[PDB]
């Protein structure tokens, strides 16, 4: 099945779908745009978006005088390719789960160190909103209660939002998850750029679908919240104190820590965890 | 000056060179799409598709009720907006060349460490078929004899060629330069997926523009290709020996000397170095 917004989004779904399965196979040459236009029930101009989208993304090569080429994908493609790999074939979503998690732990030393040495202040402002934030986040008698107190009110709503889910404890659950995981990503993917090398935090905006996914599924355990909360602490500690040899010390054990943790919660991936919601 | 196949490819570039001559300033709001239109002259069928181009890959926020915001930049956008950028800002091009070598030479010691452990044998001959590529790349007589005799011909010439220049010796240097560049591509992307973890290799395949513009004129420097040809046979003698801590000290031995030798290039930068090669 298809889950799309559009016409356009239907297309080029369905072409990676066909892609994906062997209907238009890697190394294979894409049919003529006429022929591929009655096939998908896509109007010409829309399909000349749709190619170009799809080469954008590294799922075709279009070159001027050449026909149109199907990529051996993963070759080619980005970052961004790896959630929709997951909805694809949700049997490989933990091991897409545990690469994000194990390249977060192991290159988090690198531009947080950078990015205490370089931009120390920001470093410190960006910790202490992101701790303060998340404790006001769960201390809060209710979600709507803090994101009617919250300056990050705007942004957190611009993505996160419950009005499906009833039954309002479930509705909470959801809501505390996603803008636990809204302010873990600000903490990652904004050290990252304050490393002051500007590719670090491109690497967290490429992958920050997936990141969305995991952590709104990852931060619905307490537990999970806790020891993040307590992690940022050390974090902001090591920046502040200018003990520098604590810095790979504290991200190591998080990153044991928090993996045992998704060791547990990963055998009960909910049904809907691999879904594509947009 | 823009350059463009198509209006919407035109149209795209026509806007973010606008948004990025503060016509429309980041964090400001597009006009309306009535406005739009007529202002800068483009259809609004055609205005329609660049938009979507333009959201999809991070220029601007799209939302139902809201008008259509100018991201902040670097907000959304994933690693393609580097190789844009060097056209867009040419003059803080090595700013971005800069963070490309210090983002290699600082996450190389992660992946290869992982390469050389669970891939051994094949991560060897990775390193031994790109060593004996280059060796003979530059002491072949004519390229085009040696891409007939090369296995990678096909993938070579898909992206590599040279049909304008008629100087055939100006010629031969084009093409050194960039097949070198093209098994230098290869080596560090080829062991990043030899890591086991996909993120690394997906990193050098959201770089690869930017990689291959940096790449080919780099390597138009004969002691570049001969500092980086030690620099792969160091690699692959340590992956042999198992020597682990030897790895640390010949990556960042190697992004020190590369660094200088970018250091003087940058200061002699040619004229199409910037350009828009669509």
């Amino acid at each position: 099945v298809i889950k799309a917004k559009s016409p356009a989004g239907f297309a080029e779904k369905y072409i990676i779908e066909s892609i994906w399965n062997g209907r238009f196979p890697p190394g294979s040459i894409l049919p003529a745009e006429r022929e591929l236009s009655e096939l998908i029930g896509v109007t010409r101009t829309t399909l000349r978006e749709v190619l170009q989208r799809l080469a954008r993304d590294g799922w075709l090569t279009i070159q001027h005088g050449k026909p149109t080429k199907v990529n051996q994908f993963m070759e080619t493609s980005g970052l961004h390719i790896l959630d929709t790999l997951m909805t694809l074939d949700a049997e490989n979503a933990t091991s897409i789960v545990e690469d994000l998690l194990a390249a977060r732990t192991n290159i988090s030393p690198i531009f947080m160190r950078y990015a205490f040495k370089l931009n120390k202040e920001s470093a410190e402002r960006i910790m202490i909103n992101v701790i303060e934030s998340c404790e006001a986040l769960v201390n809060a008698p209710s979600w709507d209660a803090f994101i009617a107190a919250s300056p990050y009110a705007e942004k957190i709503q611009q993505h996160v939002k419950e009005d499906s889910e009833k039954d309002e404890l479930k509705r909470q659950e959801i809501l505390i998850a996603k803008t636990f995981n809204f302010y873990d990503y600000m903490l990652f993917q904004r050290l990252a750029f304050h490393s002051g090398n500007q590719i670090y935090g491109l690497i967290f905006n490429g992958l920050k679908k997936l990141y969305d996914r995991v952590g709104s599924y990852y931060f619905s355990n307490p537990q999970a919240r806790e020891l993040a909360m307590e992690f940022y602490r050390q974090l902001l500690a090591v920046c502040q104190s200018g003990e520098r040899e604590h810095l790979p010390q504290v991200i190591r054990q998080y990153g044991i820590a928090s993996g045992h943790i998704w060791n547990q919660m990963k055998m009960t991936l909910p049904s809907n965890f691999t879904e594509d919601d947009c």
